[PDB]
């Protein structure tokens, strides 16, 4: 089997992407944030504290003939941005782009943090990291991909995120029309539960490539590119007036700037992030200070190849017995 679903930016900055997901019988379609940095499929629901729901579409298990309470199971998750959610668990039928999994754990939120409430466009998350990170207790649950894997034509999914445009998540096949040149594959460590890999270096604009190992995670659920302070400083030094602002929470730059590109290495291959992808616009409405899309990972504890990086590539998440990651230009 295979599946193919379009993923759509939630706003004009590509802050996140939502993908329609069918849950239950008859189908209830919710727009979920596919997150290769976590491993829980959770949804706003009929159980979510009413004051914490503001415009989201909810899953109502009592209206699904295939829903079953997973008795005794609870979940609770905290994300890198400080947001969180928690609740109980149902199993139900879940379909993405025509690919169906029966008996998928659907984590029903009883509580969500303010950032979730305030974002009416995201109805929940669909985790695509390794199932070892799943938070369900006392019986850990599998991700949608893990459950689908054996049925897939090939044990892979691909992320093809758009810049200010829709893109695609495919399951079970590699669309050879969706990229240019060849795909370069690179080793993955699953030791921390992430799609963790080592970039071979970077360049800023038209500058020379610096060969240096940068360990990080491929994370579709993180907006920006978070890299070591040395790398980030070298980038922003090429933008007149750019500075790190403790009050704003990162590097800012004059909105009048033209940003240089940023290149990262994948083995001997190179992925180029155009400068425009690094512009996250005014820090507040009407400001002439703009927020940068490359930020320091210092104090996160891990480097993160978030959407800024991933949307410059066609990315293969190869879930074979020995997982790997592939990157192609597009």
């Amino acid at each position: 089997s295979t599946g193919s679903a379009t993923t759509t930016p939630i706003d004009s900055l590509d802050d996140a992407y939502i993908t329609p997901v069918q849950i239950g019988t008859p189908a209830q379609t919710l727009n979920l944030d596919f997150d290769t940095g976590s491993s829980d499929l959770w949804v706003f629901s009929s159980e979510t504290t009413a004051s914490e729901v503001d415009g989201q579409t909810i899953y109502t298990p009592s209206k699904s003939t295939t829903a079953k309470l997973l008795s005794g199971a609870t979940w609770s998750i905290s994300y890198g941005d400080g947001s969180s959610s928690s609740g109980d668990v149902y199993t139900d039928t879940v379909s993405v782009g025509g690919l169906t999994v029966t008996g998928q754990a659907v984590e029903s939120a009883k509580k969500v943090s303010s950032s979730f409430t305030e974002d009416s466009t995201i109805d929940g998350l669909l985790g695509l990291a390794f199932s070892t990170l799943n938070t369900v207790s006392p019986t850990q649950q599998k991700t949608f991909f893990d459950n689908a894997k054996a049925s897939l034509d090939s044990p892979v999914f691909t992320a093809d995120l758009g810049y200010h445009a829709p893109g695609t998540y495919n399951f079970g096949f590699i669309d050879t029309t969706a990229y240019t040149g060849s795909i370069t594959y690179t080793a993955v460590s699953t030791k921390q539960g992430f799609w963790e890999w080592t970039s071979t270096g970077y360049a800023v604009g038209s500058g020379t490539f610096k060969s240096t190992s940068i360990d990080g995670i491929a994370d579709t659920g993180t907006t920006l590119l978070y890299l070591p302070a040395t790398v980030v400083s070298a980038y922003w030094a090429q933008v007149s007036g750019a500075k790190s602002s403790s009050s704003v929470g990162g590097y800012v730059f004059p909105c009048s700037a033209t940003l240089p590109s940023f290149t990262f290495g994948v083995g001997s291959a190179r992925i180029v992030i155009p400068g425009d992808y690094i512009d996250f616009g005014p820090i507040s409405t009407g400001s002439s200070s703009c927020f940068g899309g490359i930020q320091s990972s210092a104090g996160i504890g891990i480097n993160i190849f978030g959407d800024v990086a991933l949307k410059a590539a066609f990315v293969v998440f190869n879930g074979a017995t020995t997982p790997t990651l592939g990157f192609a230009s597009k």
